[PDB]
């Protein structure tokens, strides 16, 4: 199956579905050692997965391009999911997106 | 009701509907053209589109995240790039039919 349709676990984990974590156009920036390691088994997944789009909203919500360069031809897309602050949780939820937001750059 | 992400676009709530008009500008989707807009997961060709979008955990563990905080609230921003797998026998139809989506609106009204 492709690299978009993986699923990471703790047996198969963020690192060896997706790379590491870094700062690089082809690197994803998002996760602490914990949710590295564990993947969807992470203990707050599903409070993170709720930001994560349908395959229709993706398609529907992004600005969606094509690039070819030497690698290959990609399909890039970017967009914004507003959070919605009238959530009860949505103060944790902010502190949980950024604890993973470039974690890496803290790992010793 | 459902929040923007995690909504299906199908016949009877299509792309406009549950993702706004397609256009230029940012959180504003340039994908699609009046097939797709108006049937969305409906769409005859809808799981070779599919095939493209990520997993939830493929999303956090491929895309650039970011936090916006601003004026209207806080933002969850992400960019990345999907890789088209070049030894597919179907890589040319695939180049086509994403083309054929992209920036489509600036063809009709």
């Amino acid at each position: 199956k492709p690299r978009q349709k993986r699923t990471a676990t703790k047996a198969y984990n963020v690192t060896q579905a997706f790379g590491r974590r870094g700062p690089e156009q082809t690197q994803g920036n998002f996760g602490d050692q914990e949710l590295i390691r564990q993947g969807t088994d992470y203990k707050h997944w599903p409070q993170i997965a709720q930001f994560a789009p349908s395959a229709s909203a993706f398609f529907g919500m992004s600005r969606i391009g094509m690039e070819v360069t030497p690698s290959g031809t990609w399909l890039t897309y970017t967009g914004a999911i507003k959070l919605d602050d009238k959530d009860p949780n949505f103060k944790d939820q902010v502190i949980l997106l950024n604890k993973h937001i470039d974690a890496y750059k803290t790992f010793p």
